């Protein structure tokens, strides 16, 4: 028996634990995955010395823990089998594929992560705020009060994640890209560091934030927190919340312990679902919310009819560029260079503090030293220079988010110092016909109803803007350099951006706003059931959604603190 | 962190943990350092495959392996990229880029060789095959007495098997496994014998195997603790060991110089005994960085004075690989005892067998699994149950077929055909040790940890190694055809040199430093030094085809006996 | 002169061709030692696109193909915008 | 200008490719390290297969090719024939 049960140990569940354990409640958290970031439970897997010295390898860690949501039946023709090999007569259901999935209306890139800390064990840590155009209303008809609410919640969420905008300021590559872009747009757009959930430890190590940063996931009481009560239970598959007959209250959480195989019925005052945009919806539908099975509009659902409808996922375009000869020459513009590298006469000098230098002394000292100590190297950028982390945030005239950076999730012969990634993310109009639904017959690897998408990017504004966004990336990137062969401008597989929203969406009125949770993240009709995550976001957004999700979670916890009393210690 | 320990161990792989298990158990005050960090979960140094999620999604573990295999020596890239835009910065030469090693001849490399820096080392991801070597593959531990040599190895290998929880029956209820085992047995009747791969693993349920690792050997918890109150052990992760300090006399190590990678500080550590178990490559790097053998490009004009055979006589196995698609005859044979009425999906469809019938070709348990699969999944056209474990078959090295074989499914792949049909074939050759096959370290180029950059000068020896390698390929082609044709996109091929990660002989064992061209004696003690020991596959001096780890652990146990008999544990 | 699942009626090729400043240093020369299949002096190039206007135009050209082509449809996967071999 | 090519236009690419002989091919430096140990294996990147050792691979027109057949390249060309405006023309 607990005051609060939380399903999922991602950053959003950790926000509930941080707020509620701290406020004195007896909290249990369950995760279907296991502890696997080291002794800091739910920490970022990139925070090893070895990954930060071999960053090209971390893409593998990411790929290792992205499990595809819905894979359609394979119809590739293999007709070069030996005559003796068993050879199929049809394209039958093989290898975990989902027969319910139309391959042409999927989000094929969609995937989930089952580990303690969830996707925050591998994420990029970009945490921008949404501007009013992207952001759901918390107050109606008072823009000032709405703005004040969001400013408060986002400030607290930034504190939890340790968001900052300064960690990359001493990168030559970063500055080279930023300064060129601000010069070229003649004031029409603002460029800044991507806000990043991270604390630099040294010139060559960043402590990336994670679920762990928000809440350390250590059982309590402990010596550091002798009056707090928290228990984490990994390898526990949460399967259903049991509704009372009034559909006014949750009475229990049904769980499956994966190690022992046993099933249990857990009681709490307050139930919080933070299992991700897909898995929150799965659990709800497995519990009798929404509609199980192929959508059937003749038999409308009695509870939460909007559940799994109005789903949004962003369009993503990507390329990489190779820095222009003009920019690389500009790195060394303050230097006086005589002679030929490698010869006794060669020298590189600058005048410290000269008012006519384009760059400050730190920069020139780095470049001078690199050039004189590494005369075999043809580039003026130091070897260990950190990566670029540049953005121009979403605006009405360029309604997409942008990242001009180096991501560990790439998608050899050219020097890495020259390479820059470009990712532009579009906003997607919520439409009732874009659906995540669950099979009534096919089950997933945890014996739960198999997720199935019925998704296409809406015609009209979403599609126009996606293409305008691709053009904008092509135009902007060209200011920095040409495309890198093998990383040409392209749309990425639908859902590979992992920004899925609106699956259990928020609004003020269940019927008028076609929604499932209120602005306290409470499920309509239910006193004691709350959902957290990107599923709550009902708007068309292009920026990275986690910070906005966390902000909604802080507001939800405030409601809980105002309405439930903790049990005495 | 104290300044003085009885024993210091460099590296927390399974061989380092063998020393820890034995010496912590005997009362020594032990410290262990690893350059990598704790990541496997609360079981320190455990197998990363041992999660529910990986065992429900085994196709994704390949990525875990790939993420922690860091290449040893990458040559300078000479690929021509002539479709850059005219505005992009464009190279005039193939300069040293992206961590490449300009000392490395691309044509004399072990390009597949890689290392793993994490607590538990490679045992956090390995395939867990642990065969014994037969006499032909194995160094002598007793001269001039073959039976005594065999007895000593059997004692050591028995103990090593216990440490690793080696077994040969974890897969005995797999239909795929027995289908393939039985077919090969029948095909080679009176010529070769087939068995289960010996596997360091404990089955927990029909769908979950607890794969062994460094953590099985020794659990890596700091001691004293509630369960080991009289033991003393400290593990120190994120500590780069850089040098063992020699006396002027080259008779003893006086300290271990370490670099704490979190604080950035450097420290000296004192021990009575020093054990280097950093892997075949990194043991050799540490020794060279400490004044043993020769730093820089080999120069016969100037042979080194200390340990002249260090880094020479290196061996790595040839590896051949393919995948097959099970024959129609074999798939049909799985359901040979079934009576089938009607057509799948119809109300009167029936698949039955007679339990106990003396005319059945399979046991009752097999037929029950088949019958239930065929009745419960009438949409599925194969008789093999969905949850059936993978095959794990071998015919071990023999003189008439001098290669090791695995007929299996490996997580380390190198999607349209049904997975139940697919079998992996890996055959591994033995490589003659030759003085000219070398691992050496740059006097100018350094690695990510500012240590002398490893460089290979390697080719498979002409003569027997090369003839055997090709005969091996042919044999995989001949044998695999008994089971099915090749899987398109996994056709028969040599894999990149070193990908098999079976490198040996870089600090090799023998009876006499000079006559046997070696670095350590049969107690794994470095010649000349009283208190320095090396463990690992670098010790193995022979041409072997089988997986080496169990052999190396056996030599470590022998080393621990010498230590326990010649050094006194401090009082608590 | 291409360089099968999408219907061919939907597919349009875009080729934009730049002008190159003549520069003395951009040369076609012939080996005094190496010969071709017809035992004639082997042709050798020493060529780069000139910095300055040729290079700036080339990149502006790429951008223009990207801008223009979008009025007609998106790129065909496997035929994305690229410089072709010199 | 055959009935067959104009009913199968996707196949003419092969006609073009069959009669475009590269002008200058640099010495190949691709690493093939998965030969069997019994196969003859190079010690250097020697001049093989018609390559031109005089050619800097980084200063080439690698796509340049010629056509030796009666009618030259006009036996396969795209037939675009624009005029030059003054700015392009001698
Ligand atoms: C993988 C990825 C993710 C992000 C980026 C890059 C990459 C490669 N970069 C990134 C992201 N977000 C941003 O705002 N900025 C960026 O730069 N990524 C997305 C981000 O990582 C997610 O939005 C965020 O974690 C979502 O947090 P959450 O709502 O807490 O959800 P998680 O998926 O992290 O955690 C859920 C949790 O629940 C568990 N689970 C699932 N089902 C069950 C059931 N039935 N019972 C119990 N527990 C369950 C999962 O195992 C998981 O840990
Ligand atoms: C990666 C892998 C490995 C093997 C198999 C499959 C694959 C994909 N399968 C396999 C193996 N071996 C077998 O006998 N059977 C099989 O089925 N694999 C190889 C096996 O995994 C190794 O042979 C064994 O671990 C070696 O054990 P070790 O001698 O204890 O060495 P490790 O590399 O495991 O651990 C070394 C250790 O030391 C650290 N380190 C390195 N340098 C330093 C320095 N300078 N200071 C401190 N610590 C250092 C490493 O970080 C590491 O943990
Ligand atoms: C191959 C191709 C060519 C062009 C286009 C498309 C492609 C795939 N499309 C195109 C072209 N030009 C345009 O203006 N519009 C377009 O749409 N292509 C180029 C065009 O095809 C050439 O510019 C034109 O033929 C050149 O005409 P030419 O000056 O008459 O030269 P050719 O290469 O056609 O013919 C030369 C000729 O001489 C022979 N030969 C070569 N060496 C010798 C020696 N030593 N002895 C004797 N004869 C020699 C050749 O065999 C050849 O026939
Ligand atoms: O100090 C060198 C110069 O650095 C440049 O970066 C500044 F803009 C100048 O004002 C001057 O301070
Ligand atoms: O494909 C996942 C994406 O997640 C987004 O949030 C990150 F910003 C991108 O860089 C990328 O990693
Ligand atoms: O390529 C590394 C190899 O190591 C060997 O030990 C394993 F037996 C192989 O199956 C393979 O995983």
């Amino acid at each position: 028996k607990y005051d609060v049960v939380i399903v999922g140990s991602g950053p959003i569940g950790c926000t509930y634990a941080r707020e509620l354990v701290g406020a004195g409640y007896k909290v249990a958290m369950f995760d279907i995955g296991e502890i696997d970031s080291g002794l800091k439970i739910g920490a970022h897997k990139k925070n090893t010395v070895e990954y930060q010295k071999n960053i090209d390898k971390f893409v593998n860690v990411i790929q290792g823990q992205l499990m595809s949501v819905s894979v359609p039946v394979n119809t590739l023709v293999v007709d070069t089998l030996s005559p003796t090999s068993w050879q199929a007569s049809t394209f039958f259901v093989r290898n975990g594929s989902n027969p319910e999935q139309d391959p042409l209306r999927n989000l094929s890139g969609q995937a989930v992560t089952r580990v303690v800390g969830g996707m925050s064990t591998h994420w990029t840590c970009a945490t921008p705020r949404f501007d009013r155009e992207q952001r759901p209303l918390l107050v109606k008809d008072d823009a000032d009060a709405d703005d004040a609410e969001w400013d408060r919640l986002y400030t607290k969420a930034e504190s939890y994640f340790q968001t900052g905008t300064d960690q990359f300021k001493e990168s030559i590559r970063h500055n080279l890209v930023l300064n060129k872009l601000t010069e070229e747009y003649k004031g029409q757009r603002d460029f800044q560091q991507i806000p990043l959930a991270a604390t630099r430890r040294s010139p060559t190590f960043v402590e990336w934030s994670s679920a762990n940063t928000v809440f350390d996931l250590q059982n309590r009481p402990n010596t550091d927190a002798p009056e707090e009560r928290f228990n984490l239970f990994p390898a526990v598959a949460c399967e259903r919340v049991v509704r009372n007959a009034l559909n006014s209250e949750i009475e229990s959480l049904h769980i499956h312990d994966l190690i022992s195989g046993d099933r249990f019925e857990i009681k709490a005052d307050v139930y919080v679902l933070t299992a991700g945009a897909v898995h929150n919806t799965q659990l709800l539908v497995n519990s009798g919310f929404g509609q199980l099975g192929r959508p059937n509009p003749a038999n409308p659902p009695e509870l939460l009819p909007s559940l799994g409808s109005y789903i949004t996922e962003q369009s993503l375009v990507f390329c990489q560029t190779v820095m222009s000869t003009e920019l690389i020459d500009s790195v060394k513009s303050d230097m006086t260079i005589r002679g030929t590298p490698g010869e006794l006469t060669y020298s590189v000098t600058y005048t410290p503090g000269a008012s006519t230098n384009k760059h400050p002394d730190w920069w020139n000292e780095k470049v001078k030293n690199h050039m004189m100590q590494h005369q075999e190297d043809p580039l003026p950028i130091p070897f260990e220079d950190p990566e670029p982390q540049v953005t121009t945030l979403f605006q009405p005239s360029h309604p997409w988010h942008t990242q001009i950076h180096r991501d560990a999730f790439s998608y050899q012969s050219i020097d890495s110092r020259l390479i820059v990634d470009w990712r532009f993310f579009g906003r997607t109009e919520p439409k009732e016909e874009n659906k995540l639904w669950f099979s009534d017959k096919i089950t997933d690897a945890y014996n739960m109803p198999q997720p199935t998408f019925d998704f296409r990017f809406p015609a009209g504004r979403t599609s126009k803007e996606a293409e305008d966004m691709m053009t904008d990336m092509c135009v902007m990137s060209a200011k920095i350099g040409g495309f890198l062969p093998g990383s040409l401008p392209q749309f990425m597989e639908p859902g590979l951006c992992l920004h899925l929203g609106g699956t259990h969406r928020m609004g003020f009125d269940e019927k008028e706003d076609n929604c499932c949770v209120n602005t306290d993240s409470r499920v309509f009709g239910f006193k004691n059931l709350f959902l957290g995550g990107c599923g709550n976001i009902p708007t068309a957004y292009g920026a990275n959604p986690t910070l906005t999700a966390m902000s909604l979670a802080i507001k939800s916890c405030e409601y809980i603190k105002q309405n439930f009393t903790p049990s005495p210690f």
